[PDB]
């Protein structure tokens, strides 16, 4: 699993359960290309996103699906989505976890990169 | 103005008006003394807090009550309040802005430290 | 001034000075066009985007150059840039800040809606 | 466990590995008793803080050592420490997560209250 994703709730202090989170990847034209997609876990928590063998070095594209969050909850939101795009890098660590904490109108992201 | 202090609300996405805010500093006896008291106005912003007289070395915590701020929104948070504790004036007189953004379950703060 | 731009930075207690902003506004063929752009002062702020005229109602991508700050600071960083995407004076105009915290590794974003 | 930590460093991008972490209950006088305390795993997480027998309702706060942990990266702090405090309440979930993300001049926490 070197890709997971885990979002959390900063208004209902859960995990950030049943977010749809689409990852792409950049193509050789400046365009996103599908890579890879799920429904974050009732642990706020999205793994097997993708294989070492598929995850090759390149800038990605983490989109969580926040606005349609929020209003399946009842709330109000301002962003359409959140959007995390980093590259990956073989030198330094092997496993990849983009975290994130969402707000109505804010949202904090994080990276954990480890062995 | 060497201290104040901003607070933004991120479930309105507004400036969070009304909040108290208490500061404290280390007394000789290692207890938490009373030093100054405000709340944010309508732009979020505590001015006039202290003096740069007054604002002397020390350790300080400042309190920032968010549980108040959302009970008179009608809302049940998860903390009793925020607490940013720091060292002051250690390298000579600097103006501080403690900024904090508040969701219920969650906040963040920085400081922005700054040499006149 | 409908949308402004803050950016502290998290690691030197600072505002971010010099962070380059590109603003883009979905066209009617669903692609990001080139809106406005400019680059944080001395004070971590960037105003003069643009106009309330030109400022219409859309969906908005602000881009903040997260990746070109830290590296000419010396620092590699994880992300590219900090993307916020939101639709904009839907219910009639508003002011945005859109207000920014960074670090190499991380960074949280706020807004600040308020009606004239 | 009805109380974990777990605890994120915004400038490497790892978890926040040996900062030590002090738990304090709130007593009749006003004081803080020492309650729990342990210092983050390599996954930045502290478990086995305490037994559901003996986290009663109550105030509680949690202190992370941050000044600590970021001298002895050779980083220079701003906060002598963090400070988290908060009521437990039966009503509602059972197991809290306390969840800070560490910078040199901030920090971000949030609460993960479920089952
Ligand atoms: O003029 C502005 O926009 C200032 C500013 C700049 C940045 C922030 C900010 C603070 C936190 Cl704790 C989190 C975020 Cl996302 C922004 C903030 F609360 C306030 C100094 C108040
Ligand atoms: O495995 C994960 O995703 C966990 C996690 C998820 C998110 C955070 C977190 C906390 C804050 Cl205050 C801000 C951000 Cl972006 C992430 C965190 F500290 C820890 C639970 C450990």
């Amino acid at each position: 699993c070197p890709l997971m994703v885990k979002v959390l709730d900063a208004v209902r202090g859960s995990p950030a359960i049943n977010v749809a989170v689409h990852v792409f990847r950049k193509a050789a034209d400046d365009t996103w290309e599908p890579f890879a997609s799920g429904k974050t876990s009732e642990s706020g928590e999205l793994h097997g996103l993708t294989t070492e063998e598929e995850f090759v070095e390149g800038i990605y594209k983490v989109e969580i699906d926040t606005k349609s969050y929020w209003k399946a909850l009842g709330i109000s939101p301002f962003h359409e989505h959140a959007e995390v795009v980093f590259t990956a890098n073989d030198s330094g660590p092997r496993r990849y976890t983009i975290a994130a904490l969402l707000s109505p109108y804010s949202y904090s992201t994080t990276a954990v990169v480890t062995n």
